[PDB]
């Protein structure tokens, strides 16, 4: 998946797609307006087929990285959603959203120590009140 | 992936691991990245195969690469910042001190090593 593509990049250190331009800032916005278009109509498959496409491109990118994220949560594949919410979290640094999200993910993979620990990040660090409200409703089934 | 089909007995790859980081520990850093390299492409997955090649690049002066892979470490381990910590060298390397303070920061507000979490007080005290 996203990760490995990423990972082999940097193996193999050799020229990518990213490193000779060779897709505009103004079409890959457009690529992810498609991607997010599909994703609201509940084309969920064609979705991440774009946002893969985006992340083979630009896998370092917080926008690309949430939407592929967001997509396998939705598909009940959590350990690929948590991974990839992290990549966000170290890329974005100050939005603890991913940190939440994954909280959901873990309780799902049955691992109620990590989300506890992703849910208490979110209360300690994060200023979004609502966020917050809903990190601690998990906390209080834990 | 050959690890995904058990491809090498388990002690042997940790001989190759333990073998790729004497190489590291003697300059012959050609020589632990091929075998670094070997690591991650038996195991993408494995955050110690991949932060030992990401500290070869790292010493290479490749520091956008280092930094790169330092992304991936960190969310194969979910909570270890030491990735963050090296990647906020790489980026005061890269003449990005925002960025590094940014990544100093985390460090010393979410990880629970406390001597990674004295180094990186150490650079932001230093970071103007
Ligand atoms: N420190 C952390 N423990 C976690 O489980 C976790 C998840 C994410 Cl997404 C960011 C940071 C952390
Ligand atoms: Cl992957
Ligand atoms: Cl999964
Ligand atoms: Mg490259
Ligand atoms: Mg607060």
């Amino acid at each position: 998946g996203s990760i490995s593509t990423a990972v082999i990049d940097a193996i193999n250190s050799g020229a990518t797609l990213k490193d000779i331009n060779a897709i505009p800032d103004d079409m890959m916005d457009d690529i992810y307006s498609y991607a997010y278009d599909f994703y609201n109509k509940g084309r969920i498959e064609e979705a991440e087929v774009f946002f893969r496409f985006l992340c083979i491109y630009d896998f370092y990118n917080v926008d690309y990285i949430m939407g592929l994220a967001a997509i396998y949560q939705i598909k009940e594949q959590f350990q690929q959603a948590a991974d990839l919410y992290a990549v966000a979290f170290a890329l974005g640094k100050n939005d603890y959203t991913p940190v939440f999200h994954t909280g959901q993910c873990q309780l799902r993979l049955k691992a109620p120590l990590k989300a506890k620990e992703c849910f208490e990040l979110v209360i300690q660090h994060s200023n979004d009140e609502k966020l917050k409200i809903k990190a601690q409703s998990y906390l209080d089934a834990i």
